[PDB]
């Protein structure tokens, strides 16, 4: 049952958490640019003979190359397995083509990552179709759970998702919680604009929590959040899973909304909530 | 035929298309607000034989190169072949200690698994052909740069190290010169110990030749170790020319003159490879 939890320079705070809980030290490549740019990595641990898993996620170029060149170093020595897990799985939302001549981007990314594990998991992927793009067995682990301790003991009325993606996850959420919800339709217009329509629910003086799988430029929030402020809630929790908070994303939500609390697979101030346990679980079941 | 120029090449793909008699394409491309990659090939690929020409050696550069071979699988083409004048990661085309990975191996085994040929100029070493699951060919600079000096006054080729003398021994047969090695021992990224032979080259012109040039370590020694023993004039050609930062001034401190392909295109491109790449296009259509 021997395994080695390897953390890439992405997931060093989950890396470590899910380590300590598990009672095993996180493996860290000896790792440094040379000169023309190019990454350089190395394992000195031995990793023969043991279950590796992998966390890093895999949306920045620096990820992508970290992830592709560890899956070639691991391959120095006869490992028992390797088990990709990426807290946020990059380019999830390029899951299909939406003009002609566009990339599938998780297609191509998965087919590689998959050709060189035995498995993969992500924390609340953006769209289930990329779990069907590998080979091995590509599993979406969920926030749920320790979204609903973090909020446990917190007055909300209302659990809302700011799209029809995101029902499943709010009605798990809410009902666990002992709470109602509801969802929005929304609309992507380009990269930092969306339309929602909202449904006829009175949330007049009403505390409501909105919960999605990601925040980037904030615009998703933004505009649940103002609307939802616009019919009365009194107060807004929003909570997310990966936190990336690029382009004024904070204070397009703290405009209307009141605290953000997200995971830590994507690590920044907001990182309230660790999704370790959840980790944890899965890599139990395999090793 | 379709040639597809990536960010790196502009310049060698539109030589290379202007000599093939077409016009290149260039993917719509910009950075969604996370900082992923997004591109878009408009031009309708169908029924022609592709040739995406696109250096893979920075983190963007291989971004590129990967989401083009997943966005031409939109059209149903005749062929799909990478041409990567200067290949990266061939400098890591083994394992020197435990657990590094062979970076040329796995990126090799990327590329060939979504294209039916692969082709560069003058990799760093041949072993990382045979990490290709397709036709994998190892294109040569050494008659473009036998032409740009063949009416240069030269009295020695001279290769930095083992690896370059077989390159030397060509280029200065072509030249009707005389040739040398030195031996070189690389202490770290930036620092290399080297042994020049017994060569007489006090008020001697020399030309210095090697595949890449990075941090101009290797050259600027060699340049230096030269000049002590009299050397009258240096040129430094090399096929590679990244020039990271410093590598200019270290290297002219000791050399006269810098002349490489274009490859990688910089100020210092005066040799163009566009005719040994399209010779090997012509071979495939
Ligand atoms: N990393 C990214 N950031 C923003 N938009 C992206 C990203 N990757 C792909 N897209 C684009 O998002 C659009 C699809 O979004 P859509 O499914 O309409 O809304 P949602 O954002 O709810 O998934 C497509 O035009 C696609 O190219
Ligand atoms: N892009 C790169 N830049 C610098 N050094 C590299 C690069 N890729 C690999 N290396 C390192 O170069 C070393 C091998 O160099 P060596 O073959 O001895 O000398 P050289 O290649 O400079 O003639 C190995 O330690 C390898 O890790
Ligand atoms: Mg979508
Ligand atoms: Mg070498």
């Amino acid at each position: 049952s021997g395994m080695k939890i390897i953390a890439l320079r992405s997931s060093l705070k989950l890396a470590a958490r899910i380590a300590e809980e598990l009672k095993t030290e996180p493996v860290m490549p000896d790792e440094r640019r040379f000169p023309d740019g190019e990454l350089y990595l190395r394992y000195d641990e031995d990793l023969t003979g043991h279950n590796i898993f992998i966390i890093g996620n895999t949306h920045s170029d620096a990820e992508v190359m970290e992830m592709i060149l560890t899956l070639s170093a691991i391959q120095d020595y006869r490992t028992k397995s390797v088990n990709i897990i990426a807290p946020y799985y990059g380019y999830a939302r390029q899951h299909q083509r939406y003009k002609n001549g566009e990339p599938i981007s998780s297609q191509i990314l998965t087919e590689i990552y998959s050709s060189y594990s035995n498995s993969i998991a992500t924390v609340d992927i953006h769209d289930e179709k990329t779990l069907s793009y590998s080979k091995v067995k590509f599993s979406d682990l969920h926030a749920n759970d320790a979204i609903v301790r973090y909020y446990k003991n917190v007055d909300v009325d209302y659990v809302v998702s700011p799209d029809d993606g995101g029902l499943a996850r709010v009605a798990d959420i809410s009902a666990k919680l002992g709470k109602k919800h509801f969802f929005i339709e929304k609309k992507r217009i380009d990269d930092r604009t969306v339309e929602m329509k909202v449904p006829n629910v009175d949330v007049n003086g009403k505390k409501l929590l909105i919960v999605d799988d990601i925040i980037s430029t904030g615009g998703t929030i933004a505009k649940s959040s103002g609307l939802l402020r616009e019919k009365g809630a009194s107060k807004i929790y929003v909570s997310a899973v990966h936190g990336l908070f690029v382009n004024g994303s904070e204070n397009k939500i703290l405009q209307n909304a009141d605290e953000i609390h997200v995971t830590d697979t994507v690590e920044s101030k907001f990182s309230d909530i660790s999704v370790y346990q959840e980790v944890c679980n899965y890599i139990r079941d395999i090793d």
